[PDB]
């Protein structure tokens, strides 16, 4: 299958973390690819499912400036959104549509009984649900379905390490996500009462998190974007359940290209490895300030330092990581996890193992 753009020209594309008006070109392939970049591109490569617009709508506002219209997208149980002379602003939002429908075009609300709120957000909160028919706790994400619409494809998508979506149903106004629940608290909490993790344990951490990352990229064709250390909790053996609990905003984590709102990728994911990662081994953030706009510039613009314990494995890894350039960030590669994977950091694993949680749990949770 083969495929043309429907549209493209020069857009005005919103900062997410800094609010700036940026000009991007962009281009909409009706294979749902809507993808935008630093400046006119040649040849016009498998793109992630992150920039495909199914499953969408759109929307027309004229805050904070009078030309503008807005996506709002369900990738997996998540709803995100992004913000762009007025002609235009009606056939540009007349093609999007147009691909995302025909893109388009190929358990009820209680079994379940309220535990406590995990959390809210601009698009929904999340509750724990105990199952009534089983006892087991679950985690679920209910979405207003009028912010956006104003499959067992979850059977597939198991991995060890990541949180599981097991049931997703609508109802009268609500779209509900049912995910799996890891009983161990999250790394944030076990690491402020250690102070700081050996090489070993952020060998483990880090190991299960890239079985996972690989499998999203792999598999999925999905970068996640989000990983930070309090997105990361323990079953009740001790080994990760990366959570999925996105209700909108969630910065120290993101990648420079990211806060810049350049051209991002699998590298993204592999920053916030090394800012987890560095974290771990180091019992601080790679990159902290108070004030934003000195954050941004760390971040952007400043080296990082490595406590004279740190081994020369674990800081050719973490720099390598760190790397500002996503081109030459160690991952940012054709070959993605595996130049992880095969860092000498790791010498020795074989990666069906960590697949399997063969791998020694430095921590069991007392659940
Ligand atoms: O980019 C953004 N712009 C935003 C603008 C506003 C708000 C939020 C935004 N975001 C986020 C959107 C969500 N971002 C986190 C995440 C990534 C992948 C999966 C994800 N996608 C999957 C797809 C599949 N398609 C087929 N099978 C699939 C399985 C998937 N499994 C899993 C996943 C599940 C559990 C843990 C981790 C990932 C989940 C969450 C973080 C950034």
């Amino acid at each position: 299958s083969d495929v043309a753009i429907v549209k493209e020209g020069w857009l005005h594309k919103r900062g997410e973390y800094i609010k700036t008006w940026r000009p991007r070109y962009f281009l909409l392939k009706n294979d749902g690819t809507f993808i935008g970049y630093k400046e006119r591109p040649q040849d016009v490569e498998a793109p992630l499912n992150n920039f495909s617009v199914a499953q969408c709508q759109l929307m027309k506002t004229e805050r904070p400036r009078p030309n503008t219209f807005i996506i709002r997208c369900l990738q997996w149980t998540t709803v995100i959104e992004r913000t762009f002379t007025p002609e235009e602003r009606e056939e540009w939002t007349t093609a999007i549509q147009t691909v995302a429908d025909g893109l388009k075009k190929q358990v009820t609300m209680n079994e379940f009984e309220y535990l406590k709120l995990l959390g809210k957000g601009t698009f929904g909160k999340v509750i724990l649900v105990k199952e009534k028919a089983t006892g087991r706790y679950y985690a679920m994400k209910i979405l207003k379905k009028e912010v956006i619409v104003a499959n067992r494809v979850l059977q597939n998508s198991r991995h060890p390490f990541l949180t599981a979506l097991k049931y997703s149903f609508q109802t009268h106004d609500r779209l509900c996500f049912v995910m799996e629940y890891a009983n161990g608290g999250e790394l944030f909490f076990h690491l402020s009462r250690e102070r700081v993790f050996s090489e070993d344990r952020a060998r483990f951490y880090g190991a299960e998190i890239v079985s996972a990352l690989d499998y999203l990229h792999s598999e999925k064709n999905v970068v996640y974007r989000d990983l930070k250390l309090e997105n990361l909790m323990l079953d009740k053996d001790g080994h990760i359940k990366i959570t999925d609990f996105g209700l909108c905003k969630e910065p120290e984590y993101l990648a420079p290209e990211v806060l810049e709102d350049n051209d991002y990728g699998r590298a993204v994911d592999w920053w916030g490895l090394g800012v987890v990662m560095y974290e771990m081994m180091c019992g601080r953030l790679p990159f902290y300030n108070q004030d934003h706009e000195k954050l941004f510039e760390l971040i952007l613009m400043e080296e990082i330092r490595f406590p004279r314990t740190l081994g020369p494995e674990a800081k050719s890894l973490l720099s390598g990581l760190l790397k500002k350039d996503p081109k030459q960030r160690l991952g940012g590669g054709s070959e993605d996890a595996k130049e992880i994977m095969q860092h000498r950091f790791f010498a020795g694993i074989v990666w069906q193992h960590v697949y399997e949680k063969k791998l020694s749990p430095p921590f069991k949770p007392q659940v």
